C-alpha cells in the first residue's frame, strides 16, 4: 500500500492502509467503544429522527425570536477530523431561513489576509440583528491545524491563545450569544471514518491532504486539543465537549445545549429533554 | 378567518383561508394535477432517494473537475413562490464541500445599495477558480417580487430586462458557466403547499409576508413571469424552465441537466440518465 | 437673523450670527488666545513650510521602512467641530504613497452596520502588512458626536466606553501601533472658523447640520471630551492631545509626535526636531 | 552607474542614468517640447491658482448637486508612466468632502481576485448615491502595465479590450457618469520627471520597480496605449486625451472637461471658461 501509515495504537504496532477496501478487526472492533464511549450501540435511525424533529420545530422558535428581538448566535464548531463538524451544522440549519442563518467555511488566507490581524477576515462574517452564524471551522485553526501543520509560527500560535479569550470577551460583551463546540472521537473512530470517505464515492470530497497527514499527527492533535481547551475555556467564551462517536447523539446534544442556554419565546422544555451528561461536558477535565 | 382570501379560479370564485387547517377538497383534488402537469402521481421516495445518490456522485466528479480546472458555475433558481428553490439547491450541495459550493441568499437592500448599480451587490458574490454559487432568488427579483410589491419603479423595472441580457452576456464571456432555473408550479399546488407550510411547525419558518400577499397578485406573477422569461432568455443566459408540483422529478431533472451541460472528468451518462423533457424544458412558450 | 443662537460666555450673553459675513469685535480678538493659548501670534508660513517639508521627508522614510519590515499603522483623529482632523491628514498623506497610505472617512452606518457590532466596520477598514491607515473621524463618534446628538442610547455610550480600551488592547497586542490625537481648540477660535467656511464659497462645504447645531452644544461636546480623554487613555491606546488654534503648530507637532515614536530606518533626529510640549501632551488634564 | 539603460532616440543611441545627479542635456532642452507640445513655457503659476481655485468652487457646486439629486460620477485616470495623474486627483479632490469624493488606488491582485471575474474587484468601488469616485489606473492596467510586464496573457489581453466597452456600456446605462483621462506626456518629459523623483528625498518615494522597467518599454507602452484608445474609445465610454507635459494646463482642462459635461446647479461658465482643445482632445488620433 502506497498511502499505508505505521502507527503506535499503545505500544502495539499497527498498519493502516487506507486504500485497502478491507477494515482490520482491531479498527472494526473498537471504533464505536473507542474514548471511553458510554453506549454499546449507536442511536437508532428512527428514534433519533423523531428526537432531531422536535428539536428543530424549538429552532424555528429560536429564529422567530431572534427576528422579534434582534438577538445574535454564533456556534463555532471545531474537533478531531473527522468528527461530524458539517453534520451537526446541517442538523442545526435544515430548518432554518438561509436569509438569517448563515455557515462560515473560510479557505485558506489570501497573501492580504495573513498580514492582517489573524481575527479580521472573521469579524468581517460577524452578524447583524436576528442572525445566526455558525462556524465550520473557525479562528480556533491557528491552535489547531495550523500549529501541527506549521501554517503558523509558535509564537502566532502562542499569541493567538492568548488573544482569543480577548476576543470572545468583546464578543460576548456586545450580546452575541457565543457557543463552541469541540466534537471529539476515539483514534480508531477516525480511522473508521476515513476509511469510510476514502470507500464511498458519495463521501470521498471530505477526505483531503490534511486528514491523510492528520494521521500520523494523532497525539499532536491531542496535545493542541488539551491544550486549547484548558487554555481558551473562559467564562465569556465556554467550551462545550462532545463525545461524538454516534454522530446522532452528538448532533442532538449539541442541539439540545443551545436550546437550554437560549431564553427564547414558546420554549418546549419537554421537547428539548435533557443535554445527555455522558456525551456533552464542559471545558476540559471531559475527555479522559 | 382573518386571513381568508377571495380568489377567481379559471371563472369561479373560491374562499382560501390559510389558518384553517382543513383544506378545501378543490384544492386537495386538483393540486397535483394543476398545471398540465405530465404524470398521475408522485415520484416513489425510494427511487427518488436512489437516483439523487446516483446524481449527487456525479456532482462530486463536477466538483474535482472544476477545482483542477478552475471552472466556475453559477446557478439561479427562480419560480413561483413555494416551488421548492431551497429545496433544489440543498439536493444539489448535500454532498459538496461548503468551502468551494456556497449558496447567496440576500436580505433587503440596504439604503446603501438602493443607490448602487442594482447588480453591485450580486457581482460581490461572484465566484472565484473552482467555486459553484448558488442562488436562492437572484437579481430577478427585480422582474417579479420588487415590480409586483412596488419595491421598484416601472422604469426600474424595464431598466432591469435591458440590462440583465447583457450583464450575463458579461458573466457568460467570462467562461463563468450560468444556469437559470425557473421552477413553476400550478396554482393549486401553490396553496396547498402554503396551507402545509402554515401548519407544520417545522416548516412554517418557510412562510413570509411576501409569500401571504402572493395569494392575491396570482395573475401579476404570471404576467411578470411571462414578460422576464421572453425578455431574458438568450444565447448567453438561456432560462431552464421547470413543471414543478413534483418535488423529487423538479430536484432530479434540475441536477440533470447541469451534469448534462457540463463536460467534467470521469462524466458518467448512464449514471446520470435522461432529462426528462416532459418536466424541464427551454425558455418561453414551454409553460402554458 | 434666520439661525442666530445666542450663547453664554461666562456668564455673559452673547450672539453669534453666522451669516452675518461681520465676524463680531470679541470673536474676532480673543480667538487665537482662548484655550489658553501659549504663543501670541500665529507661526510664521515660510518657518512652517520648510518644517512640514523636512517632516515628510522623514514620513517618506517611514513609508519605505513600513513596506520593507511590514509594520502597520493606524491614525486616529478627533476634536471640536473646526478643529482641523483634515489638515492634519492632508499634512501626513500629502507625500505619501496613496497605495499604502490611505484615510478611513466613513458615513453613518446602515441598518445593517446599526445591527452589527459597533467595531465591526471599523476593522474592516484595518491595514494589512505594510499599510498606514488614518482616520477622519473613527469609532469615538460614539463618544462624541453620537451621545450628544441622540445618535446612540446612553447604554451604548456607556458600553462604548468599557469596550474601546478592549479594542484597543487587541490592536496593540497585534503590533499595529495605533496613534490617536485629540485636536483641542478655544470656543471663539471655534465662532471664527465657522465663520470663515460659511463666507468660503470653496469651504462652505466643510459646515455640515452637525456643526449648526455643535454651536448650542460647546459645553456638553466639553463634558463628553472630557469623560472620554478620561476613561480611554490607557497603556495600550494613549491620548495626544494638542492645542490646535494655530493650525501650522498643530500639523507639524502632530506629525513630530509619531515620527518620534516610530523606530524606523534613517530616522533624522535633527531634522524630526523637538515636540512642543505646550502644544501636544499626553492624556486628560493637559486641557485647562 | 549600475542600473544605467541604451535608449533609441529617433535614430540616436542615448544613456540615461537614473542615478546621476546631472540630467543630460538632450533631456533637459527636449522635455517641454517634446510631444508636439503647443506652448513654449509653463503656464504662470500665480495665474493657475487662481483659475484652479475658480474652478473647484465650481466642484463645491457640482458635490452639492450630486448629493441632492443623487447623481453619481466616476473618473478614470491613466497615461504614461510620471504623467500626473495623482495630481490631477488631487486638484479635483482637495476642497472636496471626503465622505463623498473618495480614490480608488488597489493592489496587484490577490490569489482570489486572480481567479474571478477581471471587473469584480472594480465594481465593489463603485458609487452608492451621490458619490464621486476617482481611480488612481483603473481596469486599463490589463490594457497597459499587465501585458507590457506580462502578468497578463495575451488572450487575457484581447478579452479584455473586447469587454471593457461591454462594461462601461452598462455603468453608462446605469446612468453613472464615467469620464477616463489618458494623461500623455513625451519621452523626454517622463524622463525628465523620472530623474527629478528619484533625486528630490520628499518625491522618491513616487518612483517603483515598475517605473524603471518603464524605461526600457517605450515603444512597447506607445503601441498598447494606441490600441487601447482605438478599441475602448466608445459613444459609452469617450476617451478624453490630455497633452500633460505642463501638469498645470493638465489639470486645469481635466477638471474643466468634467464641469462641462456636468449639468449642475449654479453652473457658472464665465468661472469654467474653455477648455484648452490644444492640451484636451478626444479618442484616437489627438496624439502623435
Ligand atoms: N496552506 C494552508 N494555510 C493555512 N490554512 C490551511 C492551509 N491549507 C489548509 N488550511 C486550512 O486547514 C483546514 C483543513 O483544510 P482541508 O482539510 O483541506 O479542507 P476541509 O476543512 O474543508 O476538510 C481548513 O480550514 C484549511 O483552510
Ligand atoms: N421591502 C422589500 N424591498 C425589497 N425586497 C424585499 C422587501 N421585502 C422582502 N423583499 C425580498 O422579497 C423576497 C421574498 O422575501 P422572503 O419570502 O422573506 O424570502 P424567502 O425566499 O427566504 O422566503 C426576498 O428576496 C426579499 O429580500
Ligand atoms: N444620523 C446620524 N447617525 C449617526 N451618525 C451621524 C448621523 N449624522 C451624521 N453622523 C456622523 O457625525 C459626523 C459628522 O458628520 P457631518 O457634520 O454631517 O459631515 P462631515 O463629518 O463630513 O463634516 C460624521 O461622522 C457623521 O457620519
Ligand atoms: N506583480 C504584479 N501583478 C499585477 N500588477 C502589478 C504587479 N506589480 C505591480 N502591479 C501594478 O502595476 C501598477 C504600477 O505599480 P506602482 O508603480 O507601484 O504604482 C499598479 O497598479 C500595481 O498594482
Amino acid at each position: 500500500g502506497s498511502r499505508a501509515v505505521e502507527l503506535e495504537i499503545d505500544g502495539r504496532s499497527r498498519i493502516f492502509d487506507i486504500d485497502d477496501p478491507d477494515l482490520p478487526k482491531w479498527i472494526d472492533e473498537e471504533a464505536f467503544r473507542s474514548d471511553d464511549y458510554p453506549y454499546k450501540k449507536k442511536l437508532d435511525r428512527e428514534e433519533y429522527e423523531e428526537t432531531l424533529t422536535k428539536l428543530q420545530i424549538e429552532l424555528v422558535k429560536v429564529q422567530f425570536w431572534m427576528q422579534a428581538t434582534g438577538k445574535r448566535v454564533m456556534a463555532v464548531f471545531e474537533g478531531r477530523d473527522a468528527a461530524g463538524k458539517g453534520g451537526a451544522i446541517h442538523a442545526t440549519t435544515a430548518n432554518m431561513n438561509p436569509r438569517s442563518a448563515r455557515v462560515v467555511a473560510l479557505t485558506k488566507p489570501t497573501e492580504t489576509e495573513r498580514g492582517q490581524w489573524y481575527f479580521q477576515r472573521y469579524v468581517a462574517t460577524f452578524p447583524t440583528a436576528g442572525e445566526f452564524v455558525l462556524f465550520d471551522r473557525s479562528w480556533y485553526n491557528r491552535a489547531g491545524v495550523e500549529p501541527v501543520m506549521g501554517f503558523c509560527t509558535p509564537d502566532q500560535y502562542e499569541q493567538f491563545l492568548k488573544e482569543a479569550p480577548r476576543f470572545e470577551e468583546m464578543i460576548a460583551n456586545e450580546g452575541i450569544h457565543l457557543f463552541k463546540f469541540w466534537i471529539n472521537i476515539g483514534r480508531e473512530m477516525q480511522l473508521k471514518r476515513f476509511h469510510d470517505r476514502r470507500h464511498d464515492p458519495l463521501k470521498i470530497w471530505k477526505l483531503s491532504p490534511m486528514d491523510i497527514a492528520a494521521l500520523s499527527k494523532w497525539d499532536d492533535y491531542t496535545g493542541k486539543r488539551d491544550r486549547m481547551l484548558k487554555e481558551t475555556h473562559t467564562e465569556h467564551g465556554p467550551w462545550a465537549v462532545i463525545r461524538g462517536n454516534d454522530k446522532r447523539r452528538s448532533r442532538i446534544n449539541v442541539i439540545r445545549h443551545m436550546l437550554t442556554k437560549l431564553d427564547y419565546d414558546g420554549k418546549d422544555e419537554a421537547a428539548i429533554g435533557e443535554v445527555d451528561e455522558k456525551i456533552l461536558g464542559s471545558g476540559p477535565g471531559f475527555l479522559r
